[PDB]
């Protein structure tokens, strides 16, 4: 028996690991990124500054990938209109609320509060990335509502756990209050990677202060929640062996490990369960609403993800849980010119989804 | 197809050669199949260096010596130098190279040539006519000296190299408005096509990443598997039997692979060789082309390298170029008109697109 | 040593063979074409019109995901403008011409005449996927013009061999004839499977007739050039293995062989090499201008391009050729909306040879 | 995972187990490992085709006899039947499902149930379940009664049942109108997986490929490589191995695939056994889905399948469902309501997706 990727061998990329498909070698392949992406130079016990530094690079170098990559299908929907509120936030901060609805769609819709990624840490909310995904879910027939949260990086600013979940949980119970006004029949939280923890991590801290009512279903894609990327070698195979398997495929364990410094500084969070939702209990998700949790099978995060959709199933969370195939981190949203069949079943799903919430509600 | 199939197999008796291929071949008779080097790559650092500095003599003495020239070649740009500071105090020179007389912005293109990372000398007439053949087609080419592996006064192996690649793509995207560049590519062949993709996983680890718009890399060399055994890489690799001896072989690779990394340390590290990298690693990254050659023994690694970034989100395309033995549209480009034509219409093309949308 | 695809495993198919990425296995999920494709009811050695009749569902059924299909991509570029022309062939036929231009682009441009896919015998010629194909080769900088030329199989006529191929060449000629009215520096002649084999045996003919001076060069993509898809089994395995190694990966080798049928009804044109350029001699293919023929790794025809392709290096023609990894057949133009850098590279390409002949002229 | 890492395993001791499926499979004392029959496929015809009718009746048991039933079911559908003829003269039967009074164009799905081609009736309380849920999504919904390959009255092997598909999907794409379809796609699960692409396939070669506007292929039994030994299983599709026994097992499966193709002179034919197709005659289909359980036995040819499709062009999205055995949301629905909702949600919107876009 030989394991995939890199458990079966320690050189496999996206050129040579026969998971990959040509299409998604290509769409890695216009930015140099379909060979194995390499650790930066900082270490993430390094010290706080020179850390810092190199998280504001590699939000640069991400954002370009964001504001450069093509993006267009030719069966895209634009038929979309766009507003913005602004909140107020728990330390007097504004929050800017982007919303987006079908044009000339009269009558209750389902809504989504969409939580974007970047390990909490990075990527600005309104660029040209999340926009699509938000009218993608808009054009299916949704309200969504995309807040823009703190970044715990920020080039003015530090703002460390929790700041970016109080942020996210003040709009969610705003929006609730706000059914009638926006012409809501639900409230689902989602979002990727950064943005499915805190979609995750929201809920929790709605629950913990008795608002778990303002939730009506979360749909946790590609999440982001273990904290675990500078863990050695032997904890990452015993425990999270997709940390080995795909190490290196676009995102890479290094990288991330410098986000989780920006996000808990001391590191006294570790193993708290509103930062690393990874480390909550069963007795702490028993009663939540119905979740899907969607992992990628070529992430090397898709294994903290798979556990806590099978935590949740003990606890008796209604949760439907699934592997994408052939896809790395993050490539239906941000690679969806390359794979249009990989973007249509995810925003099926997630519009679906935000559907069935508010029928059954 | 080749030795897989006939363990005699050769230029001259292989079908797939063109007549031009194995002419380009015969000019210093590397029309016959390669001999494996005398020394291997497990004995003594002091023995391995020596004959690894023999090599060098031995391709440097083709690069300028063959015939290079083509009738419709270029030759209209102009050439400039900078230095630059690396990570041991070193000293890097930058060469860079445009079309003589355009104003405003151009797609840009860093380029990393090729030698095992280990051989061959930056400023030379091959590199030199890659260079201005791209600058033609309407690009800005910076090409960075990074220290090699081996030089006759001095051992610099894994990662001095790699950080003098970095440290030059960091400069540019840093230079682009006095530069003049709409885009940031890197592109490079065979151990430059190691080193292009191990500065972007590189850039990634350290939140440089969008310093880089796109990479192109050519006939890649990025396994470090040369000295495995054959039935390691009959299964893993097949390539590197059915083409092994065609022009490059497996012996003298193992060489240039124990000079590189030689404690063999990081032997399944991705930033050394890049075919490691998990797909975790390639997310994210910028679009990517990999070519590969179809006579290569690298050809295989280089597709499965294409295959994991597919896998892994990254817009890549990949192409097999057929006929063609490895190195063979930019070494033997008098010879193959129309595969060096077709690889500059590609990277010049690429560079273009990725400024265009970036 | 273990050969790939359906020479190693005779149960191969899109789902389970792991060059096939992500994308590649979602675009084609899309129709149900992730399972081996089935052998039609009809064989080819069957009675003429029932053939005929076979011939005719196929057409509509590919039609069908012309019509249907995906394909828009957000980096598309829509400045381009249309017009048409008629022409009369060698039958007192009209024969529309569709002419595309980047709009407000002044002086003369590389011209490149497309001849469209379908085994010469179905699909039609102006449909949402050829007009794609044609504006984005437009709008990188060329004149195209796209022949109508008779399908060997209509609803109201059969028009085999050589029809099609006599279309082809009075539009070639025609259009050099009025390089100067049209705004041409070269034409570059291209077109993709039946296309592909229209384009080269254009090019043969051109030559026999004295008039190889009207053509700069030619780009054959995924070439349908051997009529070799009724061959029994021993023969394909030895003389052209992709015809084993893919078959049934989206197109299949008895639906081909109805094709081959219904272009040649007698088969006193295997062997020609007009209609199929697989068995054009080396001294045929002498002095010809410089093609590029450019197959896909996981199509059955790959191995029929490639020995072309050899055979023209043979001949002391200067040929380019390239095999697309990770792709069907017809992939890059049909299932771009799922693959944006495999139909990158293509236009790059197909746009940058014709800009290069016109260039070097 | 599984039996890969202890040979031991089952569902009471494998992690991977909901409480909610290990008690789904307590209820018919399916929660042990599956035994292997005592019969064995090289045995002969007439001895396996009596096993074959005991496993018949011991499934259909299961189905008539489970708990079923959700407190979300929707049940506002109109059911009507039409009758067609098959290719031998036999008459077929269609059950016709569609929302109680929606007036105006639904979407189409083409359904074909599980059982290995060879067992389970067409009307029995568990297919209409899943066809009035997709009817009450939005769709209208036609089930095939093919014919089995077993049945008490006689054998029907290769290739009746897949004729009798492709009899049904060209009768309803003549009908769009008087359907009142705005596409046609064909789903099935298991054996009726293997069926909808075989009929895709066969649409293929007989030109007839644009009555099929996409397919879902839920958990497809498409391999035939039950009875392979354990080398080849562990090589080519560890899965086989690791979920062997779980729910079903290698054994009882065999004896269908005899059933089947009882020559084994289909063993690699694509029609029979879509896992073989190649990539050239995959090239052209229509969008894809693949949905596979992880729990299945059958889940790599599945997957081995949809990457396939991905290299053959097909726009394709693949999806593994977690915790599942093989069949687990539409059979065990009543213990696995997000599991059912999830794949509802999916083949419905699929469909709408299909229509929308024709």
């Amino acid at each position: 028996y030989t394991p995939p990727g890199r458990l079966g061998d320690e050189s496999s990329g996206p050129r040579t690991d026969p998971r990959f498909s040509p299409a998604m070698v290509e769409a890695l392949a216009t930015f140099g990124l379909d060979a194995v992406a390499a650790a930066p130079p900082v270490s993430a016990s390094d010290d706080l500054p020179t850390v810092l530094a190199a998280v504001g690079a590699s939000h640069d170098g991400f954002q370009a990938v964001y504001d450069s990559i093509a993006l267009d299908l030719p069966t895209d929907r634009d038929d979309v209109e766009t507003s913005t509120e602004t909140i107020l936030g728990v330390d007097g901060n504004e929050i800017t609320l982007h919303v987006f609805r079908p044009a000339g769609v009269e009558g209750v819709l389902p809504g989504l509060v969409y939580t974007h990624g970047g390990g909490m840490t990075i990527l600005t909310t309104d660029n040209r990335v999340h926009r699509r995904w938000c009218t993608d879910l808009a054009a299916a027939g949704s309200v969504v509502v995309m807040v823009d949260f703190r970044n715990a990086w920020t080039a003015e600013g530090h703002h460390p756990f929790p700041s970016g979940v109080e942020d996210c949980l003040a709009a969610v119970l705003w929006v609730d209050e706000h059914r009638e006004s926006l012409g809501l029949s639900g409230v689902v939280v989602q979002g990727e990677s950064g943005g499915g923890n805190l979609a995750i991590a929201t809920t929790l801290l709605a629950k913990r202060r008795g608002r778990l009512d303002a939730i009506d279903g979360v749909y946790a894609s590609i999440p982001y929640i273990s904290g675990g990327y500078a863990w050695d070698h032997e904890r990452r195979l015993t425990e999270l062996p997709s940390l080995v398997e795909n190490d290196g495929y676009f995102i890479e364990n290094g990288g991330m490990a410098l986000l989780v410094r920006a996000y808990d500084p001391t590191g006294e969070h570790a193993e708290d369960p509103i930062a690393w939702p990874y480390f909550a209990s069963e007795d702490e998700l028993r009663g939540l609403p119905p979740f899907v949790v969607a992992v990628n099978e070529l992430d090397p995060l898709r294994d903290e993800g798979i556990a806590f959709a099978r935590r949740l199933a003990r606890a008796g969370v209604d949760v439907a849980a699934r592997v994408n195939i052939g896809l790395v981190h993050g490539a239906d949203v941000i690679f969806r010119h390359w794979l249009p069949a990989a973007l249509e079943s995810t925003v099926r799903d997630v519009a679906g989804f935000a559907a069935d919430r508010a029928r059954l509600r």
